């Protein structure tokens, strides 16, 4: 039971989401007018912050906060260490409103406690198509596409309450916060993800791994070595055999993606991210801003032959400290981002991403199985994971579905 999440307007068990069958809100409808334009209460030795994004030094404090608080896995031998220029990209999309930048600090020295962001998003996440189609059947087909338009709504990240401050009901107020600054905007709707069971999720999708890098992967223990791999004379080097790549990529005409890429780039994810039931809708400023290259954060490649690009690949670099073993302080893992491929087969297209990935050093790639991840999990040697990312909405009513129907890659 939840003291929080049970007042809060979600579905509350897999029972109420397994039932639903139309998009919609759950809420009360309001109004800004509704909503108080006082901050909520906190403790007297507590102030709210808004950081500003623009400012090193606010990026660093937050920078700070996340490297020493922020997601560990459930053996904690990693941890987040998410760098001050993707934090800068990350929370500074187009349009985004400082507002929605939500920290804790102790009101004598200013330390930070505690953070929470929303940047904006256009999602389509109307009903979802096997609904629409029992919808039909039924002669409830306007019911069914009543929000079928992209809404403007707000994408959550980067919650972290500091060590020190856990299980003191803080993460409950900073989400009342934040979700008073966003309706005081007037979105109603979130969207947000957790590698945790929460109340309740749409979708939810395993972790795969692509070891780069194995003989590390091995010595920090990421990653084991099987069983059969015992019955060899000399376990590492098979292994270093095993997953070993081409130093260069293998289809001609790949280059890095550049500004006048922007419309065609936008033009072949569109048609390609339309295909599924939650997806994000992407302008020019936003193509350009979420995939350009900028140098340690986000790297994007395009297929062009003909002066058309025809296909591209996009990953994002988030290091994980590596907590208790001391020869390493870091894990270098590169996240499968957005892609579309129009002229090869989709392996082909994303083996060159691991040949990149490999080159550039780093030791591992990794992703979740939407989109069209698993149609080259077993040729590219992907391997599952022990971890789920869960998707969820704040103030929406979702059908179950299948993480292969979401779009939406989190940061
Ligand atoms: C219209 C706009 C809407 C805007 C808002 C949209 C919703 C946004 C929702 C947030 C989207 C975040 C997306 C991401 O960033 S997911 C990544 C979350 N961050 C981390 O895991 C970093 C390491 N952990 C921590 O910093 C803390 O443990 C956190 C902050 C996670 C919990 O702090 P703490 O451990 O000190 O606990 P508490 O006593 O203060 O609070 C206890 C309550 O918190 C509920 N809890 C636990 N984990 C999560 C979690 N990941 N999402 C939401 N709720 C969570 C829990 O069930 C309990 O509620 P209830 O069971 O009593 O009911
Ligand atoms: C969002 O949730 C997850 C994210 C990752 C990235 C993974 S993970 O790759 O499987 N492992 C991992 C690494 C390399 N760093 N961190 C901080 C974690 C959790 C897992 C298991 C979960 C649950
Ligand atoms: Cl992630």
């Amino acid at each position: 039971a939840h003291a929080f999440w049970s007042t809060q307007p979600v579905p509350q068990t897999e029972d109420e989401t397994e039932k639903i069958v139309f998009a919609g809100p759950m809420d009360e409808p309001k109004t800004v007018a509704d909503i108080p334009e006082e901050p909520y209460p906190i403790a007297s030795t507590f102030e709210w912050w808004t950081p500003n994004m623009e400012a090193a030094d606010d990026i660093h404090a937050i920078y700070e906060l996340l490297r020493d608080n922020y997601v560990e896995d459930d053996d904690s031998m990693f941890r987040f260490n998410y760098s001050e220029e993707f934090l800068q990209w990350a929370l500074c999309p187009p349009n985004y409103i400082p507002d929605w930048h939500v920290a804790v600090r102790r009101k004598a020295d200013k330390k930070l406690l505690a953070f929470i962001a929303g940047v904006p998003v256009t999602l389509r996440m109307g009903t979802p198509k096997y609904m629409k189609v029992k919808a039909q059947e039924k002669g409830e087909g306007e019911e069914a596409a009543k929000y079928d338009e992209p809404r403007h709504i707000c994408e959550i990240n980067f919650l972290c309450v500091h060590k020190q401050l856990r299980e003191k009901r803080l993460a409950p107020i900073l989400i009342k916060e934040a979700t008073r600054r966003v309706n005081r905007t007037n979105v109603w709707q979130a969207v947000y993800t957790a590698g945790v069971l929460l109340p309740t999720p749409y979708a939810s999708g395993q972790y795969f791994h692509r070891s780069l890098n194995p003989e590390k992967l091995v010595e920090i223990r990421f990653s084991g070595i099987p069983a059969q791999y015992q019955k060899f004379q000399n376990p590492m080097a098979m292994l270093k055999r095993n997953y070993q790549l081409p130093s260069a990529p293998k289809n001609s005409g790949l280059r890095e993606m550049k500004p006048s890429d922007v419309p065609q780039v936008r033009r072949i994810l569109m048609n390609y991210l339309d295909s599924f039931d939650v997806g994000p809708v992407f302008s020019d400023a936003e193509i350009s801003h979420y995939l350009l290259p900028r140098d340690g954060v986000v790297f994007t490649y395009v297929v062009e032959n003909d002066k058309k690009v025809t296909d591209f690949f996009s990953f994002y670099r988030i290091p994980s400290t590596v907590i208790g073993n001391s020869n390493y302080n870091l894990l270098n893992a590169a996240y499968v981002h957005y892609y579309a491929a129009t002229s090869i087969p989709l392996h082909q297209l994303i083996l060159d991403l691991l040949i990149v990935a490999h080159s550039r050093g780093f030791d591992v790639c990794n992703m979740v199985e939407i989109l069209d991840n698993r149609s080259f999990v077993e040729q590219l040697k992907f391997g599952a994971g022990d971890g789920h990312l869960r998707y969820y909405f704040y103030n929406w009513a979702y059908p179950k579905i299948k993480p292969s129907q979401v779009a939406l890659v989190m940061l």
